[PDB]
């Protein structure tokens, strides 16, 4: 017995492999990973052998791959025994008998096109499927990858990789047919209650854990916030808060994304990006004026900036929607007489911003790179304290601007995909301002918690396999960080789970 | 062929484990530990098997344990066969005979004094252990449980637990004698170099792996603060710094602790406990002067306290010692015009530890307990821009009170374990004044990092295994948080080893 793996690339979505007798890409690393796949063995002195139809031996230029063995699926190809590196066999059936046993082949691997993929799944041939998934859909197709039979589970799923601004995943499925330590903890567990950390911080169960087949390969970043929200169902404490609205908390919890290689847009669901941006560059801009971003179809501030909240809160004297100093003017004007949101603010306060910018490419390695907006003597002032009050910002070695993000509140549904979108974001208008690549984005968290309006939309959420994440890239190069529009901006690659309406406590 | 194992409660030290025929101390959950580790079995229709020597049998009355099989090891006792719950054998050797004859027993347990503890190790007859390490050194004991031999190795060690101010650990011994995602990931890491962000966080190397036979059990919460360490040696970039001492530093990084069993005081070095109090309440009053400090024979501000270094950053015209507006000054005055540390600063500023404290009690659920030291309009009066910048406090619905801090630099080495301390204690000073007990602490770090002359030391400082954190609990209670002294805090079992210098990089 020996194992039979597939690898294929295919598409995201409708699953496309080829079109016209080619692949639908390029990639390089793809091809890199095929050959490394395919040429992992343990003994020497055996070769792996790569099963292919013939239209798929005709598409590689039908000259042998090095150190494996090709075998060719065809009905009319002559089975030349020259070539001991390429072997032509009559049907799949007898390409599988005659791999195992065979004992110079230790591996064996399909990968030939739609008609012997097809035909591997269907006759139960295949152990394990290596699945490239490339975000590339608005293209045409005519070879597809079949669907996985309900009898595959994955087992990983790597973080999203991008090659000229093509986002594409790794994933690996298994055909489903040390414990004294565990036994040790369980009874620890039941001796003290929640004197014990571990029962405070309980492993979600497989009811509310996204893809809980996938225990040990959870590479994707997206999962730092779906497991976030898989845990808070699990141990969050039903608590009230200032709203009529209760919440399940928790609190002291942390997500970290990768801005390299991808751009940390949830797929799970169709996240309002363009509202994302245009709230961050009113945050730029100093503005703290609630209907500029009403006048651009921007509403996420309407409901903590109407008269009748205002007046609830003791700020009656407002405008329609003056939100008072807040992100904006605190990281352009920090400390700054607050009037109104009519009023000429340009020079007082502490430009926190323009000195980042600054400090970010004259001392790089300054490990003060701080952006806050708590500011006690204002709070007061404003129609809700800062969410997310502290960010700072490092510049590697290989010049990489990455962000760590203290957020107090964390308002998993709403608050949460903007915030790790915003901060992403504003990374890379400041690497480019600054002249870096995006690093990394670190988001920790105080209160992290569920409205339980939010149940059944977030449960819903939890039942997606996360899509890779899609690219980032921005349209010219900007001279001041304030000149960013939303046409400067080129989302590539999303291909998301419907959007999912949840209702904002205000 | 059947599992053998060790259970015993001994010293954390000296490994005492009795005294005049009976324990050092009474744990109550120790002997429910002894319960469930020695009734845990598989086959319903099986019984466990307890062999104790004779003095040990005396010890516990002479009466049989619930649905488990004492084994007396005694040279003079009948082996009478009235009771078919104890069973007398006139050697060890002879009462190993469970293994082969007796298919009724499924597991064996040693735990039956030093007689018995000794030659079962000494004979190699024992496959794991299972130690509770119990804080209590300074008393008398007569009879010791041996060295852990060579061929044994640690697998697991719990948090710290806390019974009658008595602090107890968990461990296990082991005796040393699918795969198929490591190998995709590690193929991944070879096509994309450091684009992979896993190549970014390297797991670390054995040599630099605090306890590597730990494997899965690293309940332990100094191992937080220790991973870290070996994180950093691991990952860490050498980058130039304000001080003349190059560091090795990553970005995006987080410890939490547990205080409700336990004070988070690193073991692993004799850290000075006192400094970091007197420090702590130094901020509490809002003080700056550094002075105050040195009178108290505290001197961990004598380096930034400097005419040399006030002279070098722009500050020649402070006195000697007058740190400027920090840690204190923005806790009690925020916002405050600063002028020396001779000043009356009484009723200026914003006094944020009082409403604090004022919200904690009055608003608990107000997910806004936050003090923040981070103001730009100060920070170039600071003789040191604040390192823990802002932390948050959150009442849980069992009233304790867990606190999140985020530092921007972190010197790991010597800021490090005094931070952990200090917002240890701060956080049980405010449980005391606002009548909650102790929660949890987690610190979120943005630079991480190690300095190059900490380097043979802290590489000394990971060779050492970890032993249970001490104990820290007030002697009175206060009316204000300012009234704390150092007579009014004892600190119950700690024992650490050796102190580590570590010069300061000024
Ligand atoms: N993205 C990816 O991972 C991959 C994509 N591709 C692409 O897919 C396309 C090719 O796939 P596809 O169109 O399905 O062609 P195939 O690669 O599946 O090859 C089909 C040929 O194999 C022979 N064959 C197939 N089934 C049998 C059978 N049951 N008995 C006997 N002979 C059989 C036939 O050749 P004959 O007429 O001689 O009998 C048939 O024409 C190309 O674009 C290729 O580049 C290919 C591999 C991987
Ligand atoms: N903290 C913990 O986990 C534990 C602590 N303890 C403590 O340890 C103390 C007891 O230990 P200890 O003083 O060493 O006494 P032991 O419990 O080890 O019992 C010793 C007796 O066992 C018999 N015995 C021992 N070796 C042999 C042998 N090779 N052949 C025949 N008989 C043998 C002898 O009894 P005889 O005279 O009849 O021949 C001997 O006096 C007590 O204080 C007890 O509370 C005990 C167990 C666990
Ligand atoms: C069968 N076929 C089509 C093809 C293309 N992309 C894929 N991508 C994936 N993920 N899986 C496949 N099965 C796959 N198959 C192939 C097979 C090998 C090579 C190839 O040139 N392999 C070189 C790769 C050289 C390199 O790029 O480093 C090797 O050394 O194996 C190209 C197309
Ligand atoms: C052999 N002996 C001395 C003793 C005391 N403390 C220890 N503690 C540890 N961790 N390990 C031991 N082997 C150990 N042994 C014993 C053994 C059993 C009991 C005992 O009363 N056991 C009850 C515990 C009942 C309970 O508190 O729930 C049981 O059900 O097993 C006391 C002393
Ligand atoms: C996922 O589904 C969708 C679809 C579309 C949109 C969209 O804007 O088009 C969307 N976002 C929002 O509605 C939204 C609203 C307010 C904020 C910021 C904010 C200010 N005050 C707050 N108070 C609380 N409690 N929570 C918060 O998040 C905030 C962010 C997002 C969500
Ligand atoms: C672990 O071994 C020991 C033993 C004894 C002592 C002891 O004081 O007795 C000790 N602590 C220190 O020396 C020490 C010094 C300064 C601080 C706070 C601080 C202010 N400015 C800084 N600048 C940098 N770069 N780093 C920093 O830590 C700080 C904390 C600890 C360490
Ligand atoms: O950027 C934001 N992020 C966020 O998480 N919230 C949510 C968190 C919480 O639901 C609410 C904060 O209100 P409070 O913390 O005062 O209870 O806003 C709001 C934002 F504007
Ligand atoms: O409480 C402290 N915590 C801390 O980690 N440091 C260290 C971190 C770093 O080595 C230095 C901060 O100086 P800077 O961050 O400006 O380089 O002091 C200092 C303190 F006072």
């Amino acid at each position: 017995e020996k194992n039979v793996s597939i690898v294929v690339a295919a598409s995201v979505l409708s699953s496309g492999i080829g079109i016209n007798g080619q692949l639908p890409w390029s990639i390089s690393e793809d091809l890199k990973f095929f050959s490394k796949i395919t040429n992992n063995k343990c003994d020497s002195n055996k070769k792996n052998a790569l099963i292919m139809g013939r239209k798929t031996w005709d598409s590689i230029g039908r000259r042998p791959l090095k150190n494996r063995i090709i075998v060719v699926i065809s009905s009319s190809l002559p089975q030349d025994e020259a070539d001991p590196n390429v072997v032509v066999f009559r049907n799949l059936e007898d390409s599988i008998e005659n791999l195992m046993n065979d004992d110079s082949i230790e591996n064996i691997f399909v990968c030939g096109g739609e008609s012997i993929y097809r035909d591997a799944l269907k006759d139960n041939f295949v152990d394990r499927i290596y699945l490239t998934r490339v975000a590339l859909e608005d293209i045409e197709f005519d070879t597809y990858f079949p669907e996985i039979p309900e009898t595959f589970l994955p087992v990983y799923m790597s973080q999203t990789f991008c090659t000229k601004n093509i986002s594409y995943d790794f994933m690996i499925f298994e055909k489903q047919e040390l414990k004294s330590i565990d036994d040790t903890v369980d009874l620890l567990g039941e001796i003290f209650g929640i004197r014990k950390m571990g029962n405070r911080h309980k492993f979600p169960k497989e009811e509310i854990y996204n893809t809980p087949s996938i225990r040990f390969g959870r590479e994707h970043y997206e999962f730092q916030y779906l497991d976030l929200l898989s845990r808070v169902l699990e141990n969050g404490a039903y608590r009230e808060n200032r709203t009529g609205i209760s919440t399940y908390s928790i609190f002291g919890q942390m997500m970290r994304f990768d801005m390299r290689e991808s751009f940390p847009l949830l797929t799970t669901k169709k996240v309002a990006i363009r509202s994302i941006f245009e709230e961050l560059i009113w945050f730029i801009k100093g503005d703290t004026n609630g209907n500029h971003l009403i006048e651009k179809k921007v509403y996420i501030w309407s409901g903590n900036g109407s008269k009748e909240y205002l007046e609830r809160i003791g700020l009656g004297h407002r405008e329609e929607n003056d939100l008072g100093p807040i992100y904006g003017f605190q990281w352009r004007h920090y400390n700054g007489e607050y009037k109104t949101m009519h009023d000429d603010y340009t020079g007082v306060g502490v430009d926190q911003l323009a000195k980042l910018i600054e400090t970010l490419k004259n001392n790089p390695k300054d490990r003060r790179h701080i952006l806050t907006a708590w500011n006690p003597s204002a709070l007061s002032q404003m129609a809700l304290p800062p969410c997310h009050v502290l960010s700072q910002y490092y510049v590697t070695n290989d010049n990489c601007l990455s962000c760590n993000l203290y957020q107090r509140s964390c308002d998993l549904g709403l608050g949460s995909p903007f915030n790790i979108a915003s901060y992403a974001i504003l990374t890379m208008m400041l690497a480019q301002v600054c002249g870096y690549e995006p690093g990394e984005l670190a988001i920790f968290i105080g209160d992290a918690h569920i409205y339980e309006n939010h149940l059944t939309q977030l449960k819903e959420q939890l039942s997606r396999t996360p899509r890779p994440f899609p690219q980032l890239k921005f349209k010219r190069k900007v001279e001041n960080i304030e000149d960013f529009k939303w046409e400067d901006i080129e989302l590539i690659g999303y291909y998301p789970y419907p959007t999912i309406k949840m209702d904002m406590a205000v």
